[PDB]
């Protein structure tokens, strides 16, 4: 039992020689330079996140180029994620950068497009057209992931509403605005979004963080929009609204993964309900064998301070205990004063939580919750992990070209690193949202197709050797197909490493 397991732990228990959890950073003013990115990668960033609700296409293009350059100069593969606007509502530009909203003050909200690039503490734009046909005198308007609330007092004209500032908060350019329980009839994939998705495909991004995913059909709308050229691009659906939680099963089965988008979620549903929602969505994803991200406000105060709060240390550790593949930083890296320090802390907390994490129980729990009969390739993966535990193997090697096999093995949570030897560079990047996997690139162009698997295996074992995971005389569990089978891995072997 967890209780019994807690009594085995100590504060002096030394950490693992590898970290399983992966860290996602959002790139902005604080972190866009090729120098600042190399600091992020060295601190522990695996995924660069571009928020397409800010900046511009030319701005994010610079990010793309800088990330790739910074990564090439460190000799590492780094995933580029495109974060959609989605069916969302945002405020718009303020004069001078920011606007101080003070407790008790009265302001105005206009739907007139003319006020888009000119906004103040007294009058500013909101891009939802039929806002006036939704809110009445007395209702609340939520601003900046619900941190700021405005009470509508009266209707000034056809497009302006008199408001009251309920609490003191400073807001910046284009703030997110939420209308809980209103049924905002914004399209599944907008005319703006279709340009952004077209942009990501052209630039060859690795994954899409799709915003405000409400239905399975909407996920199909994104893939339809992505087109044939970008079908290998991963759709990671963001759950941040009420019906997104309700349709979670059908959403998960359509997606390539999930983000628990707690910022928008923690306003759209009651804040205490986000804990339960997080426990459910993560576990559900773990069972499905699809990457899951815990996001938003995890080390928030480190946007301003060199050290986190006790709650923030706890939050990051528990996301790992929950079973998240990834932990994400937003404003901490986008516009924070300690971008390297924050990612360094996150890695340090992830590694510590992993120490106390009971991967064997994790493995068994997941094993029990799978439909029997399993497919041959899933059974191979499950039983390979079983071998690891029985033999105390110190590394695992998987040949995977699409990433399918590597994620299937990771799904069973062995207590050793998974070394994926892949023939594709996008697979190296894409597996950066999968916990406990390190990729090795095998250039089948110049080195050969390797139909006998021998060369790719030897490359996985050498990687694991050079990382210090295995020594001469250790066991290493190897997964791939035999001489005949194509499409999946039908074979497992335990080999003595030289
Ligand atoms: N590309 C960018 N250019 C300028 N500022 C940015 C950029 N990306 C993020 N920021 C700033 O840092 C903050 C980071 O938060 P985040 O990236 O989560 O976006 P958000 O506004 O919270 O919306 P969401 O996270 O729901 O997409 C943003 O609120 C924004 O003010
Ligand atoms: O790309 P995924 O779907 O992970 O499949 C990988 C599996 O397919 C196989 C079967 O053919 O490919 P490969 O030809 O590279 O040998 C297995 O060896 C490999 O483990
Ligand atoms: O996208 C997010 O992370 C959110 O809305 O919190
Ligand atoms: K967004
Ligand atoms: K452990
Ligand atoms: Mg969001
Ligand atoms: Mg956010």
């Amino acid at each position: 039992s967890q209780l019994a397991h807690n009594l085995t732990l100590s504060i002096f228990d030394p950490v693992a020689n590898y970290r399983a959890a992966r860290i996602i950073c959002t790139i902005g003013p604080s972190t866009q330079s090729v120098e600042a990115l190399k600091g992020l990668i060295q601190s522990g960033m695996s995924v660069a996140r571009m928020n397409f609700s800010h900046g511009s296409h030319e701005y994010h293009q610079t990010t793309i180029n800088n990330v790739r350059q910074a990564a090439a100069e460190l000799g590492v593969n780094i995933a580029i994620a495109l974060d959609t606007k989605g069916p969302e509502i945002r405020t718009g530009q303020f004069v001078g950068g920011d606007a101080v909203m003070e407790r008790g003050a009265t302001c105005y909200v206009t739907t007139d497009p003319a006020f888009a690039d000119k906004g103040t503490k007294d009058k500013f734009y909101i891009d939802y057209q039929n806002l006036s046909k939704v809110v009445r005198p007395g209702n609340y308007i939520y601003i900046d992931d619900g941190i700021l609330i405005l009470q509508v007092q009266s209707h000034e004209d056809e497009q302006t509403l008199e408001c009251t500032v309920t609490n003191s908060h400073t807001i910046s350019d284009r703030r997110g605005v939420n209308l809980p329980g209103c049924d905002v009839d914004l399209p599944a994939v907008s005319a703006k979004d279709r340009v952004d998705l077209q942009f990501g495909v052209e630039q060859g991004v690795d994954m899409i963080f799709a915003s405000f995913i409400r239905s399975a059909e909407q996920v199909g709308d994104v893939r339809k929009a992505l087109g044939p050229k970008g079908r290998d691009i991963m759709i990671i659906c963001k759950i941040e609204n009420h019906q997104g939680v309700q349709n979670i099963d059908s959403i998960i089965e359509e997606s390539d993964g999930i983000m628990v988008a707690r910022g928008d979620l923690g306003v759209e549903i009651p804040a205490e309900k986000v804990v339960v929602a997080q426990k459910i969505l993560i576990s559900k994803c773990n069972v499905a064998g699809k990457p899951v991200i815990c996001a938003t406000q995890m080390l928030e105060s480190m946007t301003y301070n060199p050290r986190p709060t006790r709650a923030e240390v706890s939050d990051v550790a528990n996301a790992v205990f929950n079973g998240a593949d990834c932990v994400m930083l937003s404003g901490e890296t986008a516009k924070g004063k300690y971008p390297n320090e924050v990612v360094q802390y996150m890695a340090r907390i992830c590694l510590e939580a992993q120490s106390a994490l009971n991967e064997y129980v994790f493995f068994n729990s997941i094993k029990k919750l799978q439909h029997i009969p399993m497919s041959a390739d899933e059974a191979v993966c499950s039983s390979a992990v079983n071998s690891v535990y029985e033999t105390k193997a110190k590394a695992m090697v998987v040949l995977s070209n699409t990433g399918r096999s590597a994620r299937l093995v990771a799904k069973y949570r062995p207590n050793c690193p998974i070394v994926c030897v892949t023939t594709r560079l996008q697979t190296c990047r894409q597996l950066n949202i999968t916990q406990g996997v390190e990729s090795v690139f095998f250039d089948a162009d110049k080195l050969g197709h390797d139909e006998g698997k021998e060369h790719r295996v030897a490359a996985g074992v050498e990687f694991a050797k050079s990382k210090g995971y295995v020594q001469t005389g250790d066991y290493c569990v190897v997964i791939h197909a035999d001489h005949k089978v194509k499409g999946y891995a039908n074979q497992t072997r335990i080999l003595l490493v030289e």
